[PDB]
């Protein structure tokens, strides 16, 4: 365990000199080619974009300062540059570049061309156990990770988990993660993988990653989600009652661990008890799973996502290619001095 302390301690004190002097400002827009549009949003969307003079390609995520600020998001926008530029964990995407100009935020992240998880879900059905299990064991030692750093996630879904070209996962979209000791309040996220002391409007903490890890899994080995619905409050509902069903085809030791992280009552909830991560670490549905392997990138992935190269965006969507534009004037200047 001391091995595990003294890591974790050495990851908090790099973490904490880069937050408290964050990086700005680090490229400009005409270092780039726009390749094709890869994701889409209120407020912004994510391009492949070809650096001129290396030629490598890389993810930017683009955010319109004006729909941040109707959307409630500045906050939210500032927590997410600033957390991502601190951290460094194997499972956690790379924030190469950030900048900003009259009319947009831009976070330049390197492009994982295998795809998001839910597309890989879809297309599949269902993942087997070991599956799920290679996947669920990377983020709970990135949730370890975040967690120990006094960050919640706050967005755990599939569409935010990119399969790499080793079959690993990143974790990419940190609109939502936010530094905090104790209690938030936000009611953010999405519906299907909300705990449900946010659904409720209570003061919540880092159980709410450990209870949507429990949805995730569910999802992985279903094929569908726990609690599903046409309408956000028939999901709410759903969530709060303490009912969930299981597929007969599931493991009792899986059906075990998901009872212990679907667990309604957050005081008893894997993840947030006196043992920490070690009640999920240590349960019988990961007796398989090499910990030290998995951090070491060691094991051989279930599954390696089939592309050409680094710039193969077929494993993304088709999207309307919307021009990028930059006003002659600056916009919210102010509300985004410190990105």
């Amino acid at each position: 365990q001391e091995s595990v302390k003294e890591f974790l301690a050495k990851a908090k004190e790099e973490f904490l000199k880069k937050w408290e002097s964050p990086s700005q400002n680090t490229a400009q827009l005409d270092h780039f080619d726009r390749i094709k549009t890869l994701g889409t949003g209120s407020f912004g969307r994510v391009m492949l974009v070809k650096h001129k003079e290396t030629g490598n390609h890389y993810a930017m995520k683009i955010l319109d300062k004006q729909k941040v600020v109707k959307l409630k998001q500045i906050e939210h926008t500032l927590n997410e540059k600033r957390i991502l530029q601190a951290v460094n964990f194997p499972f956690l995407v790379k924030l190469e570049f950030s900048f900003k100009d009259n009319s947009n935020l831009y976070m330049v992240m390197e492009y994982v061309p295998g795809g998001e998880m839910f597309s890989h879900l879809r297309r599949i059905g269902r993942f087997s156990e070991p599956h799920a299990r290679f996947y669920a064991a990377q983020i709970v030692l990135t949730f370890e990770y975040l967690h120990s750093l006094d960050l919640i996630y706050r967005d755990l879904k599939p569409e935010n988990l990119l399969i790499d070209q080793q079959g690993y996962i990143q974790v990419t979209d940190f609109g939502f993660a936010k530094r905090v000791k104790g209690r938030t309040w936000t009611l953010c996220g999405t519906p299907e993988y909300l705990a449900p002391e946010i659904i409720l409007s209570k003061g919540y903490n880092k159980a709410v990653d450990w209870w949507a890890l429990g949805v995730l899994i569910y999802e992985m080995a279903a094929g569908y989600p726990p609690f599903f619905a046409d309408q956000p409050i028939q999901i709410y509902e759903k969530i709060v009652s303490g009912k969930v069903r299981f597929p007969s085809h599931f493991s009792s030791d899986l059906k075990d661990l998901l009872r212990n992280l679907l667990q309604v009552d957050l005081t008893k909830r894997f993840g947030n008890l006196k043992n920490g991560v070690n009640d999920i670490k240590n349960h019988k549905w990961f007796a398989t799973t090499d910990w030290i392997a998995i951090y070491q990138r060691k094991v051989e992935a279930p599954f390696i996502p089939k592309f050409k190269g680094p710039g193969d965006t077929s494993n993304f969507d088709d999207y309307e290619e919307e021009e990028i534009r930059v006003s002659i004037n600056e916009k919210c200047g102010k509300e985004f001095t410190e990105f």
